[PDB]
């Protein structure tokens, strides 16, 4: 009826069966305030839920927090109160000197380099997208005008040492993640960031419907800032929410 | 020059930069028999050649044989001649109920119950289609008005023990696959296939397209197998489907 | 400011080389409110941040959020800021019959069924505590008239699935979870807890000091479901006894 | 009483409990041409079949085609119809400076870098012949008088990144097999195929006697291809070989 | 009335000891038990020397475990069958972090698995921990002797030379696995290589025994490959007056 | 110039280049006394090491004591000092209910349940013996009358768990090694023991020649302690086995 972590029941969220699911509180507001008739619902710990409606619909907005642990708990209970379908929005570092910052990202697969995805699935079972979502998040991302890229995410368990940064209190990186920025990159690994492999495995495994888009805020190749930056989440958070009207109406 | 087992040239392949890749043999000159001039490039091993035109364009098609290694090595030496983009169609078991004997299904990806995916990337690397191909692929199994299933597939080593069948000559099944088949249908997988997981692993992180399109023959909650001229036309609607959806691609 | 989530300064945080790690942004605040001179700092996404004084040193108050990946970042930007000994306060799930609901248990080793402690070292590392750090957390947990309990944590990357919960949207579990509660009770673990794996290997590998002190808010075992009351003193009694566990540290 | 792929009875195979499995499904007529009453049986995909007699007994040829799914297909099905002993015989890259083109080398146990031994047995599990088939080939080999060893043998789901060749379309090989030719060459470990694996593993934790025999057609420590001017020589031998083996096994 | 398959005692010839100190080297059973009141020889058996002694007025027993997890599992599992809960483990280690010297103790919180036989008992991600109050008296015995001590991490290798990263074997050959393992030890804060801790502490933590490892630094890994014999006895000496003062500790 | 677990140096072998190594330091002087001119050499730890000669050549004796750790330092040293065949005799515990209590068995392969053989080689390498060592082990065997078995060996680090008993001081067998007692049967392995994984892998890697015989003195379709006569009797089996398969490989 009433849910352990987010505190809202399936009553407050009045038939929605789609979720936009962001890392940041502070951006779950963000996107409601796109759609028609936001309403606060919640917020406990890293959760914030709000509903409101796109062509006539209930949706849900719900942050995951960073990483697959609090993303896994958020999915599961969104679920529990009829939730079917989860649109991910989230910024990313690209590992591709082509690839641009301001770029969009709809992620095809995730190489799994966390862990709650094996808590719903083997390691040889695909972090693969639904579909008819990634396919609606390829158009609302073309439609925005950005530049747009499809395919493989690395989806890691560490900002730091599973990205590969150096620039940390030990200097040190652990031999499995030695070297592995240059690997993805060689087998075209588009960019990094950190909810996507348990998200598309759990729901792949799990009779849900997800998908990741991501708005590219740092090159690892260059490195270097242009700042601005605001405009990357503005143009993410208006792509995720066309992407829900197409999933929709 | 020449590639080792396919015994093909750059030049035989006629600057085709795509191939349909059949697993049976029998397959490849029924392929290049429904699209324009169809050539006869090789047969060596389980590698039978075929060239032929679609809108104008050369396309190779080349069986891979069974199972992800035979496949490994038509799909590089292909690459080396300058192919990009490989649409491959086989035959598929159902494992869901709901999927029909007769049915397409277009894999979006693979659970890795193969051995040489792992010899491109590591086990945490999804193997995914191309999603331009799949796209194509999906269009192209609509069109010609079939019922198509998008989803994931188990893609094996074997054809006994890794798809769990126990009518064999031990009828025996390893302790990693005993009650396998069953966690696979509660997580939503449709399919039982060989060569998949190999392919697409190999194509994505090598620069290469790839897609997989299988028509299903078998389904395994069913007992009784299907007839024959049931297993004709499945390959007869797969086969079409899969030179539709490599039009759809070239264009 | 210096560092990318946590918004401050090495100066913000006033010479404190000890942090106190709740993984409820909400705890922060009550923890710091038992010392002396509590001052906000800043608050982005999960991570709330106070500073206060025991016994005239400066400690910080940081929360984790839930898990180790968030757990990670905290640590390391807080490492940056000259941190060196961090004190995990948490709530957990009880195992074993012989632990009550209202009892502490200190952390002298986790079972790691997370991801991040395997990007600061490989599985075959130990997940264990600073043995400072757990003497004084079972010094102060004694001291406070609770019974405490010393062992092995079950660190879980998940809430349901990884703690062998079956009360979900899809009923299931993963073949490797199913029957590893019965497991680790055989082996005599104490209790289910999310962000100790990820902690206690990052720290034990990287020149930190950790450990980790939970309260017992439930028994899984005996299904010891308590009062809103029960919930409430063992979450004061929590906070109490890390904050003497973290004057015992300070020099 | 029938097979799914390879298309022959029980009656068809006239008694015979040995098998003669050459990967190339040319190489089934020309192996079964060294023996007596030598019948076709039939061909479907990699699988050509004969039948014929040495010393008065049934012994069938089946083509494997390359890799372990395919023949473990073919192990498996032939396995169904009566056939209890298995001879492979192949072609090899030697991987040690000491060996020669021509030389034969038989298998005493496999380096598992396939997957499909995996569905048969763990990884812990040796991949081993079974020592009287050993015994028989060893004979055989030194009969023909080429240079014979004994020893370890790497079995690889790839012919490319597996057996680590960068003269590819990529050039690129990933990290487990990056390096592992020094450290198989470090370990005394003999040559390169691709079936060994599956087949000893398959046969050894089934109830089944097998054997792999080899001609070296290139050295690994020359060249990545092998040219055509040798295969038609060593595998003269090769097929010579294994008869004799055969013949040795039936007493 | 039950006697065990390969220590040869029975229940009643440890009289009612709950405790056990297990060395590695049988040589060292005998000079364990003499520093304890009224030794009695028991047995002996392949690497099992089995001693009774008492100390603070009850009984104890000391049984070497031979060098490695396989042969340490198989004598803690018999004493266990026997009564005994309580096992002390007294050994050498090679030292890899600069600042240890040859002559320290270091007590064990916790191994580096690089052993076999702990996935017996319990999967990887299982920790090789000690018993929190061993660990405490290991600890408060070795500050007792006037050693530098050292709390922290150990790796416990299954074998001596490539898993310890020695080159200067036969081959001089290390597998990939244990190629750079050394010198990722060290970044990592580990102290020290030894052999049979982790099968130890796994086991023990796993199937409700309490254990602990304390150990005399007989090398220097930043130094040589091959341990000194000039260091060898007055480091054994030391070694086994902790390991008694600390059952002591545990006893009360 | 010695080494440091032997006490013994190249100059106390006197040119031997063949050591017999059996698990029990009590076996190594009866072995040695069945030879010419035994000499004790030394006894430190579970090492005890004598000199003997056979056919006027110098041949090593040296105990291993239980398990894959204390056998690994045992080849180490006594290969430094110029030996490269070893002959491992031990007892063991068959899982076959046709293998008797008496009988002999020589290993083919290893399935490696043990530790240190990964310290050699990785776990898809195979745990197999120099064929001339166990082609030697054979005929020692069938000539001195004994009823010898080839085949496959479970060699474990644990006597308990890993072979998968119950009647232990606590009744519980870890996940991985439930049912492994049957899934071992059901393949065909002959026996448990617990050393010849680690011997044969790091001998198979490391260019030396090993093999390893093995008296039965117990039967797990039987569990039954022997008689001190029946124990006795095959301990003498053993070790003429070992001897007579020593003198062949001399030969
Ligand atoms: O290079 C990047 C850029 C963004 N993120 C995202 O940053 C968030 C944490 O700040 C995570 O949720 C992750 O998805 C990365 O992990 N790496
Ligand atoms: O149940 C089935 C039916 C078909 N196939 C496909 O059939 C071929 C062998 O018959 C293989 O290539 C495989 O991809 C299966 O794997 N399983
Ligand atoms: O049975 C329990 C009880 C508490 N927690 C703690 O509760 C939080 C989830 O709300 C996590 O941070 C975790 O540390 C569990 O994981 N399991
Ligand atoms: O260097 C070599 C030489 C030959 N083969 C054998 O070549 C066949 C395909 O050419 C396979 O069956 C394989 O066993 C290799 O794998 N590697
Ligand atoms: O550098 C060292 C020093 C000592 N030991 C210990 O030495 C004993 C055998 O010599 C083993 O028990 C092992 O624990 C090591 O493993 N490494
Ligand atoms: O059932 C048995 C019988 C004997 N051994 C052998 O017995 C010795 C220990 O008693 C070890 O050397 C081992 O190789 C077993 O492992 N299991
Ligand atoms: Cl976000
Ligand atoms: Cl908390
Ligand atoms: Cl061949
Ligand atoms: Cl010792
Ligand atoms: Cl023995
Ligand atoms: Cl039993
Ligand atoms: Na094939
Ligand atoms: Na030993």
């Amino acid at each position: 009826k009433t849910v352990f972590h987010l505190g809202v029941t399936e009553a407050d969220l009045n038939g929605a069966t789609l979720a936009i699911i962001p890392g940041d509180p502070a951006r779950v507001q963000k996107i409601a305030e796109l759609m028609d008739n936001p309403v606060f619902l919640a917020s406990h710990r890293e959760y914030t839920v709000y509903r409101a409606e796109l062509d006539g619909q209930s949706v849900v907005v719900c942050s995951t927090g960073i990483g697959g642990p609090s993303t896994s708990i958020a999915v599961e209970e969104l679920a529990q109160l009829g939730v079917r379908t989860f649109l991910r929005v989230g910024t990313t570092g690209a590992i591709q000197p082509h690839v641009n910052v301001g770029d969009m990202i709809v992620t095809t697969g995730s190489v799994r380099l966390d862990g709650a995805s094996l808590h719903f699935a083997p390691m040889e079972f695909p972090a693969v997208p639904d579909f008819d979502v990634a396919t609606a998040m390829k158009a609302a991302a073309q439609e925005s005008g950005a530049t747009v890229h499809m395919g493989v995410t690395a989806s890691s368990d560490t900002f730091y040492p599973g990205q590969e940064r150096y620039d940390t209190f030990t200097g040190r990186v652990v031999r499995r993640f030695q070297g592995s920025m240059k690997e993805w990159q060689d087998m075209g690994v588009l960019n990094f960031e950190m909810e996507s492999a348990t998200l598309l495995t759990m729901c792949a495994s799990s009779g849900l419907k997800a998908g990741c888009v991501a708005g590219v805020i740092i090159n690892r190749t260059q490195k270097e800032i242009p700042a601005t930056l605001k405009e990357t989440e503005a143009r993410s958070i208006k792509v995720v929410v066309e992407a829900a009207r197409k999933m929709l109406k």
